[PDB]
């Protein structure tokens, strides 16, 4: 089983922590929407825009369920997969850390607000505000570290998380007798 699985909302930190805590922990980094790439051969919007949003789901939840299963290095998540009931439940038992940002760091951390085509229209701080709504409730759900990075640096995160994922060496006290 992964060592930690990463969730967030975009600009979080997924990407970045997860690389880094790879790094620092010597093991393989699995990233599931390139991984749902790697297995089909299409890019996630041409399958979004082809199959429909449900089909994208069902095939995210089969290589989420197959990452959780064999991978036992670090995992990070495609933001909308938490939406899936069945990826809640493959969760559970897992260690998953929530990376959590603010509304308004996050779109600094993915290139900043856009112009507004019309007063009366959103612009993309506000779509933002809207994602986090309804995402960051289902984050909080399936966590079991919850880690602010609004006021910490990348090699903060990390050794934040590190210093709550400690495994102890079964064979420690012999090591020292050999
Ligand atoms: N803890 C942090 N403090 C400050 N800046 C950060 C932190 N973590 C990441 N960043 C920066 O924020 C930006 C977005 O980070 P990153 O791409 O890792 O997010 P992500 O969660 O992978 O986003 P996406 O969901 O779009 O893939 C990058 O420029 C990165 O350097
Ligand atoms: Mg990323």
């Amino acid at each position: 089983a992964p060592k930690a699985v990463l969730v967030g909302l975009p600009g979080s930190g997924k990407s970045t922590i997860g690389r880094r805590l790879a790094k620092a922990l010597g093991v393989g980094l699995l990233d599931t929407d390139v991984a749902i790439e790697q297995r089909t051969g299409r890019s996630i919007a041409d399958i979004f825009a082809t199959d429909g949003e449900q089909e994208f789901r069902r095939i995210e939840e089969d290589v989420v369920r197959a990452a959780l299963a064999d991978h036992d290095g670090v995992l990070s998540l495609g933001g909308g997969a938490v939406t899936s009931p069945g990826v809640r439940a493959a969760l559970a038992g897992h260690t998953v850390v929530y990376l959590e940002i603010s509304a308004a760091e996050g779109v600094r951390r993915t290139g900043g607000n856009t112009v507004r085509p019309l007063l009366a229209g959103p612009d993309r701080a506000e779509k933002y505000r809207a994602l986090m709504a309804k995402r960051a409730p289902l984050y909080r759900r399936v966590a079991t570290m919850r880690v602010d990075t609004n006021r910490r640096n990348p090699g903060a995160v990390v050794r934040h998380i590190l210093s709550r994922l400690q495994v102890p060496s079964p064979s420690e006290a012999a090591t020292l007798e050999h």
